[PDB]
């Protein structure tokens, strides 16, 4: 049983979307996935109602739900947590019961300062350090800032995944329909997502 948590208070960094597709990716790899929607808006939960996610969804009404994750979904292979868009007791709660903490971040001109807040909490873990990665979400080939973000990431002392999720239309249209990119035909999207999943899987050795 391994708990993975996508955390980042600054809403708009692609938490949900990355979670939806990555969980869907892992499911196709034979892993019994379980996702926890810790966001008040219940975005991933309202989505899960549309169709039928390739994984199970749980809505963490409060912190109590997150803390118990290790005991509630202990039968699952992975417990992918969908962080909320605010620095609540949950933001830190996720870090505690997690084995890997992904930090979704999109290249913007003024908003990489919403992301370090998580990196600080990652330190609060003295023999109890939890693995962490930097996920580059919503990528556009505007060479310039992709580099600014890329560099400011190392100032944290946290390595970022080799691959990044580009800004494609399928990622938005997938949600509208009620499913993921794996239900479409955008091989370009499926590609990067899979290559990203394996990278996450390669972590647990
Ligand atoms: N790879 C991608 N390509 C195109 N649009 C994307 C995208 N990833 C995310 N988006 C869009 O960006 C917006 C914010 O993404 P998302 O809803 O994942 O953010 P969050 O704000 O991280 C979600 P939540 O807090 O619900 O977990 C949405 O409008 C979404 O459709």
């Amino acid at each position: 049983m391994k708990v993975i948590s996508f955390l980042n208070p600054k809403g708009g960094s692609g938490k949900t979307t990355a979670v939806i597709n990555i969980a869907t990716a892992l499911s196709r790899s034979g892993y019994n996935i379980a996702v926890v929607d810790t966001d008040p808006q219940m975005s991933l939960t309202n989505w899960s109602k549309a169709g039928k996610a390739a994984f199970d969804v749980f809505t963490a009404a409060s912190e109590k739900d997150v803390y118990g994750i290790r005991k509630d979904l202990a039968d699952y292979d992975f417990a992918i947590v969908d962080g909320a868009g605010s620095l609540s007791v949950i933001t830190s709660a996720a870090v505690m019961v997690s084995d890997l903490v992904i930090i979704p971040v999109t290249p913007s001109p003024l908003d990489f300062s919403a992301a370090g807040s998580v990196v600080t909490v990652l330190e609060a873990q003295a023999s109890r350090k939890v693995e962490a990665r930097f996920l580059i979400t919503r990528k556009i080939e505007m060479a310039t800032m992709l580099n600014v973000l890329k560099e400011s990431i190392k100032d944290t002392g946290v390595k970022a995944f080799r691959t990044a999720i580009t800004q494609r239309q399928v990622y938005v249209k997938s949600i509208l329909d009620g499913d993921s990119v794996f239900e479409s035909s955008d091989g370009a999207a499926k590609g990067e997502i899979e290559i990203l999943t394996k990278e996450i899987v390669r972590i647990f050795e």
